[PDB]
């Protein structure tokens, strides 16, 4: 464990907090339409594949891989 993260600081430039985890992003990242995510979180939510090239889909306010997304957008409906 690190048990660090020390350093007193006042105001700070606004950062696009990731959606998957929920933490202020810094540096390289994947900016979504109206949302923001990390360069590693951008991966699918079901399995976790790099949607960098493949791409991400919108289902129930979530992101998945065409492989999973298609299955969700097409099929049953979980209340
Ligand atoms: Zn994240
Ligand atoms: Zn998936």
């Amino acid at each position: 464990g690190s048990s660090g993260s020390s350093g007193s600081i006042g105001n700070a430039q606004k950062l696009p907090m990731c959606d998957k985890c929920g933490t202020g992003i810094v540096g390289v990242f994947v900016k979504l339409r109206d949302r923001h995510r990390h360069p590693e979180c951008y991966v699918c939510t079901d399995c976790g594949t790099n949607l960098k090239q493949k791409g991400h889909f919108f289902v129930e306010d979530q992101i998945y891989c065409e492989k999973h997304a298609r299955e969700r957008v097409s099929g049953p409906s979980s209340g």
